[PDB]
């Protein structure tokens, strides 16, 4: 009834991912529902439990969003440890995962990542800078035309 | 009845992880059962299905081993994308996870990784080169003395 897409992008406390997150959030919300909202909130909602929350909460928030997230999509030009972990949980929790790696960033996907992309429900596309939009448009266009993730 | 510990280490087709894998395999097997055997086999068992197997098989082999692996232990000095993915699956599939990061390697654990270590069943210890043995000895000694992973 309701589709939810979770975006996975390494921020590392950077201000170069927020711009991408704001633009990707609007595109993901247009289809059904978009998560990864924490990386775009200029008003940390106060009140609640008076404890030392932070990193532990970060992991808990991502776990709760993936529960509803019917599909996961990632956009990282370099091998991110934190983002890689999220991808692993997405495959174990969900099924249809997406990965966007820049084929001209300099780095490369390790054996574990390459192996993960069996072709069933996990697809790893290569986007070269200005090609990120093409990959996102093709991913959303191919998803609507297929109406599922069964084809290899 | 039978305990199985799966070791997680970034190899990236390198010959610097095999030496560590051989020494860690013996220590892990001494306690109960050790996996990550693929990274130490000089005799690829032939025969079987005649297909293009490789990366997909790598991911499938790790998934099958974690099923029996009651506990997971990792030893990486730098943020590894492939290894990070395995850790995510270990927390989603199992529960008691271990992480060994070098506090003098140069890099650092991202927000996702730090958050993952809630202190419940996931413990991230810092080992400085020659301190890898100390972390492994304390991890195995603390596991036998506690007889479980409940303490925070
Ligand atoms: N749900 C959720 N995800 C988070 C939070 N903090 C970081 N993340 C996710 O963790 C990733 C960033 O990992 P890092 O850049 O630190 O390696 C991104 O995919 C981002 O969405 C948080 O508080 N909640
Ligand atoms: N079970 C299993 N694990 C593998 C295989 N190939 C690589 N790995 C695991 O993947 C990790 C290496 O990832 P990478 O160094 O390529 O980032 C190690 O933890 C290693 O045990 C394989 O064929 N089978």
């Amino acid at each position: 009834m309701r589709r939810s897409v979770y975006f996975c992008g390494s921020i590392r406390g950077g201000r170069e991912d927020q711009a991408l997150y704001a633009r990707i959030v609007s595109r993901l919300r247009r289809y059904g529902k978009v998560l990864t909202e924490h990386v775009a909130d200029a008003e940390l909602e106060p009140l609640g439990e008076e404890a030392a929350g932070g990193d532990q909460f970060i992991h808990e928030q991502a776990l709760n969003w993936l529960q509803q997230a019917d599909v996961v999509v990632a956009e990282v030009t370099q091998p991110s440890l934190g983002v890689g972990y999220e991808l692993g949980r997405a495959v174990a929790l969900g099924k249809p995962i997406l990965c966007l790696f820049r084929p001209q960033s300099g780095r490369v996907l390790s054996a574990m990542i390459r192996g993960a992309a069996d072709g069933s429900r996990f697809q790893v596309w290569d986007y070269a800078e200005g090609e990120v939009e093409t990959m996102l448009d093709r991913y959303f266009e191919a998803y609507l035309v297929e109406h599922h993730h069964h084809h290899h």
